[PDB]
This record gives structure tokens, sequence and C-alpha cells, in this order.
């Protein structure tokens, strides 16, 4: 769909379901937060050597496959369409999990369409799953890609060192992804809480420092939580019914309170534990 390329089956509904071209997602590497030296080396390894290839070749050659290893909600997957947006690359999302269920035609026709366009980016998140016949993708991919090697493969996983060195191999860099720090944190909660009918009374602060262990999905589910807790603190009764009733039409004008941040401080919790962040920082130099 650049210019030419049709091939019969009923599997390009899934490649074309976890494509983007460069024009499909208009991402931002500014609407991340954080992640300076993570941006700086996906910069360097896929954007820059596009823009001067002269350069980046013998000696200088590109990074054909990368691994990014750290807690889960960390945003290796946004980071991964960011810089796929910076550079003008076809992205292309692909789960380890989602193909043992949906496969190995999939992979083939994936590296197939992803070299037809230009440079592009495959995904692939969660690859410590990879290391029941589903051999048919756990090393169709090894083939394809030993092969694809324009195209740059950005894979994710929550536990790294679960990599057998089958995998290993293939990915000689390895970023550590860490959690987002008392600052990065702060910019998270202002950045989710951004048009969401609030009181001046909270203390984005305060929000930071209590939300040690958190990562940036978890921040954002504490957002969350807290804007439905304003549903908690109603009274039920005058919520019921099938009909539009006035206490309904008041729920809109309800801010959230820091009262909500507090039940939702209670309740959701850091899921990145404590020995596991640095499961990754050591692994990512062994
Ligand atoms: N540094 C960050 N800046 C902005 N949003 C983030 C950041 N980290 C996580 N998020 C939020 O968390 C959600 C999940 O992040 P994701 O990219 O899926 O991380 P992972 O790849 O580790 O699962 C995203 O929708 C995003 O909005």
């Amino acid at each position: 769909s650049f210019d030419a390329s049709a091939y019969d089956a009923y599997i390009v509904q899934a490649v074309r379901g976890t494509m983007a071209t460069n024009t499909e997602n208009t991402m931002s590497l500014d609407d991340i937060i954080g992640m300076h030296d993570v941006k700086q080396v996906l910069h360097e390894a896929v954007t820059l050597p596009l823009l001067v290839p002269e350069f980046f070749q013998g000696l200088r050659s590109p990074w054909k496959a990368m691994v990014l290893a750290g807690p889960p909600g960390t945003g290796k997957t946004l980071i991964a369409r960011a810089i796929a947006s910076e550079s003008s690359s076809t992205f292309f999302t692909v789960s380890s999990t989602d193909l043992s269920s949906k496969s190995e035609k999939i992979v083939r026709l994936l590296f197939e369409l992803a070299r037809f366009y230009a440079p592009s980016i495959i995904f692939i998140d969660e690859i410590d799953t990879l290391g029941e016949a589903s051999r048919r993708v756990k090393s169709e991919f090894l083939v394809q890609m030993d092969g694809s090697q324009r195209v740059f493969v950005l894979a994710a996983t929550n536990i790294p060192w679960e990599l057998d060195e089958a995998l290993r191999r293939r990915f000689e860099k390895r970023i550590f992804i860490p959690l987002p720090d008392i600052d990065a944190r702060k910019k998270l909660i202002e950045k989710s809480m951004e048009g969401t009918p609030k009181s001046d009374e909270i203390n984005y602060d305060d929000l930071a420092a209590r939300t040690e262990g958190f990562s940036g999905a978890d921040v954002v589910s504490l957002c969350r939580t807290a804007a439905i807790n304003v549903l908690r603190r109603y009274d039920t009764k005058s919520l019921r019914g099938g009909e539009l009733t006035a206490a309904m039409e008041s729920l809109k004008a309800e801010l959230v309170r820091n009262i909500d941040f507090e039940a939702a401080l209670q309740a959701v919790s850091p899921s990145a534990g404590p020995d596991t962040m640095l499961k990754c920082k050591e692994w990512c130099d062994s």
C-alpha cells in the first residue's frame, strides 16, 4: 500500500491490524515523560542512521535488533512508537503471547511486509515468553530475522533473565528501562490529570513523593482510580435506575479531590517488585 503488494491469505487481516504507517502514528518523542538516556540511545540507533547514512556505515553500521528490558508499564511500547514517528518508520506492534494464540504465516508476512515499507520498526513485546508446537514462531522469528538483516527490530521483556541464550544472541544491545523518579512522576500525574475536573487543593508534589515504586502505568492507574472514586464517594441509591436523574446530573460537576487520591493511594500499589528492577539492571551488564 505504498506501491504494489498483494498476497492471497486471510492473514493480511492481522498483519495490517498491527501495522502503522509513518502517517498513522503522529506520535512525538516529546510525548514521553523522562527516559532521556533511552531516547538518546534509540535516537542515535534508529533516527540518525536514517538521516545521515553516509556516516552510519562500515565501522558505524547501525544495530538491526535491540531489546528493551525493564519493569512493566515503564513505557517500552511508547518509546517504540515514538522513535518510529521521529524516524519516519513504519511501525509493527506484535506481542509474543498474541502470536501463540493466533501464526507462522504472520511472521513471514510481518517481516516481508516490514521490508516492503522502506525503513520500518518491528516491535516485539514480552519476547521472554517465547524463550505444544509453537516452535512454528518461537524459531520462525529467528529465521525471518537472521535473513531480514532498513528493518529494525525492537523487543521488550519484563523478565530479561528468562531470556534463553538463543535469543540473547540475536539481541546484543540491551537497554535498561527504569522507573520514573520523583520528578518524572509529578509530570506524569499532571499529564494524566490534564483535562479532568479537579480541585486546585491537590498538590502534585505529595503525590509524586507518595508513589515511590510506581511505574508510568501505575501512575495513570492511580489517576483513573481517584477519578472514579468520585463515583464511589456518591450515595449509591440516588444513582439507580435506567432513566436519567438529577443525581447523575450532579455527578458531572464533581471534582477529583485529595480524598480521591487518598482512597486510590490505598488501593493501587506498585507492580514493580523491589528485587525485580535490579533483575534487569544487572542483566543488562552480564
Ligand atoms: N514515561 C512515560 N511517559 C508518558 N506515559 C507513560 C510513560 N510510561 C508509561 N506511560 C503510560 O503507561 C501506559 C503503558 O505504557 P507501555 O508503553 O505499555 O509500557 P510497557 O511497554 O512497559 O508496557 C501508556 O499508555 C502510557 O500512557
